[PDB]
């Protein structure tokens, strides 16, 4: 049979609340794929693979329900940080079908450089799904 697939690209995900939601929902839905980002503060990619119903549900989650631009606060050993996200965004970039699915669950990974990200995507035959800048 045939696997439905979607891919999204974000400018930032330092927000722990966003991270939680993406996790929990991937968990509850039986979707497969990954979320990769260049360092804690960099851009990245979400890839999702499953049946049509689940993919559209996730599309809704990510493009409609999540406030990618919502301000949040971080706490450290030297003090507090207020993060304003007015210029963060999410973008849905690819949409289609696969005969083959190389992902084995749904996982996240923070990479050190863009090449580390591209190398990873390539282990799953997916270098092309990303758009560098
Ligand atoms: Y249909
Ligand atoms: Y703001």
């Amino acid at each position: 049979t045939v696997y439905h697939c979607k891919v999204f690209q974000f400018k930032n995900l330092q927000n722990p609340k966003i991270r939680f939601k993406l996790k929990m929902n991937s968990k509850e839905l039986s979707l497969k794929g990954l979320c990769l980002r260049i360092r804690d503060d960099g851009p990245g990619i979400i890839i999702v693979v499953g049946n049509e119903k689940s993919c559209k549900f996730y599309e809704n989650l990510v493009m409609k329900r999540i406030k990618w631009n919502e301000d949040f606060e971080l706490h450290t050993n030297t003090g507090d940080i207020k993060m304003d996200m007015h210029n963060n965004s999410i973008s849905k970039t690819w949409e289609g079908y696969l005969q083959d699915c190389k992902f084995k669950g749904w996982f996240m990974k923070v990479c050190n450089d863009q090449d580390s990200l591209l190398r990873t995507l390539g282990q799953f035959d997916s270098e092309h799904f990303y758009s560098p800048v």
